[PDB]
């Protein structure tokens, strides 16, 4: 997260860290046994880390649970990042509490100007590499489709939206991928892609979760 603030330990209880010996992506807990992340975060050997604040210190409230299966959207395209969403099933059910809790899926899409919360342990610098120990937060609005498409002509599908600041300085970045975009208590996006981080006229691009609710529900019920 570039231009953000320290969230505060466990203030974002649905945030997860995907770990393979190091933090490489975020995700969101959507019930006690399933996490939603980005398809481009797929790899084998994932451990899901719940209840984290400092990702380098065991502080208490952590739960570490292996992934049993990761389900990349069958129509995910690595070239265009269309349908950049993946479901992860935990080997065992998480213990839900005030520090580890699920986030609701939306029943409708959010509109332009809606203010959302974005969170992650990604790079905090637009020039250079600076990863934080603790979780960072950013409030960002959903941009209009016209502005999104003007920023990235021909690259925006109906499964993507832009959020952020055209003046630059505030954005998600490398290591935030897969993490949540939460608006009015609902998961509306997943950190997917962008052009650099926090550069002018190049906002972040996010997977539009409201387009996938029926797919998520159908897939969880059959797995
Ligand atoms: C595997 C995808 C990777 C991903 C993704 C990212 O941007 N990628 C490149 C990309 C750029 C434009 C595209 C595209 C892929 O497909 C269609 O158009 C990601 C990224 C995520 C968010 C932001 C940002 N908010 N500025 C910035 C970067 N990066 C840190 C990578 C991990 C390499
Ligand atoms: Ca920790």
């Amino acid at each position: 997260i570039v231009g953000g603030y320290t969230c505060g330990a466990n203030t974002v209880p649905y945030q997860v860290s995907l770990n393979s010996g190091y933090h490489f992506c975020g995700g969101s807990l959507i019930n006690s046994q399933w996490v939603v992340s980005a398809a481009h975060c797929y790899k084998s050997g994932i451990q899901v880390r719940l209840g984290e604040d400092n990702i380098n210190v065991v502080e208490g409230n952590e739960q570490f649970i292996s992934a049993s299966k990761s389900i990349v959207h069958p129509s995910y395209n690595s070239n265009t990042l269309n349908n950049d969403i993946m479901l992860i099933k935990l080997k065992s059910a998480a213990s839900l509490n005030s520090r580890v809790a699920s986030i609701s899926l939306p029943t409708s899409c959010a509109s332009a100007g809606t203010q959302c919360l974005i969170s992650g342990w990604g790079n905090t610098k637009s020039s250079g590499t600076s990863y934080p120990d603790v979780l960072k937060c950013l409030k960002a609005p959903i941009l209009s489709d016209s502005s999104c498409k003007s920023a990235y002509p021909g690259q925006i599908t109906s499964n993507m939206f832009c959020a952020g600041y055209l003046e630059g300085g505030k954005d998600s970045c490398q290591g935030d991928s897969g993490g949540p975009v939460v608006c009015s208590g609902k998961l509306q996006g997943i950190v997917s892609w962008g052009s650099g981080c926090a550069q002018k006229n190049k906002p972040g691009v996010y997977t539009k979760v409201c387009n996938y609710v029926s797919w998520i529900k159908q897939t969880i019920a059959s797995n």
